């Protein structure tokens, strides 16, 4: 498996993602990032049922939560309804309990925006810091 | 307590609620309905912790889920950023296990949209139909 | 071109689409419908720039608006994060100035929800009723 | 007029703002920030019609766009459905063409999250940098 298969993703900007200024409403970018992260994990081969609560086939609710503790974005060029965006993800293990993902959005080969999302692994019930789930660790390693 | 206190509500249309057509994006109406229903329950005097999962002060997760089984809306006049909307709610008990709420949205005294949301009471763990929670029944009765 | 290519679509339910009840938050369904309608038009071969305002490559803003005048949905089975949903679209010309689209959502071959969205064609500047744009008429005809 | 009237704002976390982890879904924070900024401008006394496109009563579409070029947030404590959040806004003029707003969210007197949004003033048609609109400059000055 070539990592581009799960780190190079694509999406098309839809009409409801825009505001009356005629361009993407800013916070939608973060939704797109989160969804591309989920898509990446899926494409690498992880099962949603093992990572995300609310999943149909979980035998138990996943034990480790991955709350976002920081995120940011820079908006460089306007993004429009119907734009085909090329998304490149670059994950980084920060320590045994945390990781971040950088997201770069290109349209017609030019960078239109980029974002960074940082997660901490905690026990979902105690909220104490804990080790990253094994599947997330495999994905981080494979994506090096 | 006069029921208008919890059935007549107000909100202002915000920029992110609009699309590049220069008017409210259609599905936002439903979010506004749901939020006004929550506001109504709050204004009548019910505690979120007794009705909605995810609440900070629940001693246990609420036992009865109120899934939406049907909803609809008619859009009659365009709705714009910065519009002050007067919302009137009209709840109806349908049977011991179900209710619906009608929402009318006025701007400058004219009806711009209206919607209807129907809920069924089910046990959150078994998903069997069950009786409406007592607080919801009090609200329905008070709102007659 | 076989119409299934643009009327049979797929999407995966993402974590942000769910609420603390552990299932899809109801109004997201409508967003999914609208986005699948846009996807259908794209897949049939229409150019966003000719239909939707806010598009990058429009020579002029499209002259005909397609406001939603009515929509509704029935929710039959719970929908969960990571569910693969098979979406089937069935468009219907209603008259020379209007159409609706029916959306059926299946998961593991069973209908989980369905929705209906009705549009009116109006001149974007005058807001008078007008004929459907030619591309939308081609799509309706091809989808018969 | 005391600036707290437009810089100290309040909102209640609603059920649709949460995900299946049982807490606010991260990107909603940014929507809340943007809406509180709009609320602040309104509360200071500015007219939406002069600042935001899509407004009902604009004689012409506002000439100056205020695109967000950067934003970020830190999430410190979990935020739950029904939480009453105290929002404090701290605007800063950066130069004649730009400003940022810092947003602090408190619940039960403790900081749960904070965010920063930076805007650039551009001519809406040319997209060249330009001076801040006079009303935004009045608000910035009053909020010092």
């Amino acid at each position: 498996m070539n990592p581009e298969n799960w780190l190079l993703l694509r999406r098309v900007v839809r009409f409801g993602d825009t505001d009356a200024a005629g361009v993407m409403h800013f916070h939608q970018l973060f939704r797109w990032c989160h969804e591309s992260w989920e898509e990446s994990l899926e494409s690498y081969g992880l099962n949603p049922a093992d990572i995300f609560p609310g999943s149909r086939k979980s035998e138990v609710t996943p034990e480790v939560a991955l709350p976002i503790i920081h995120c940011q974005a820079d908006f460089r060029r306007p993004i429009h309804t119907g734009d085909a965006l090329a998304m490149e993800l670059r994950p980084e293990r920060l320590n045994p309990n945390s990781f971040q993902v950088h997201f770069e959005f290109r349209c017609e080969e030019q960078i239109a925006a980029h974002a960074l999302i940082r997660h901490l692994a905690i026990n979902a019930q105690t909220r104490h810091r804990c080790a990253l789930p094994e599947g997330i660790d495999r994905w981080l390693e494979a994506s090096g």
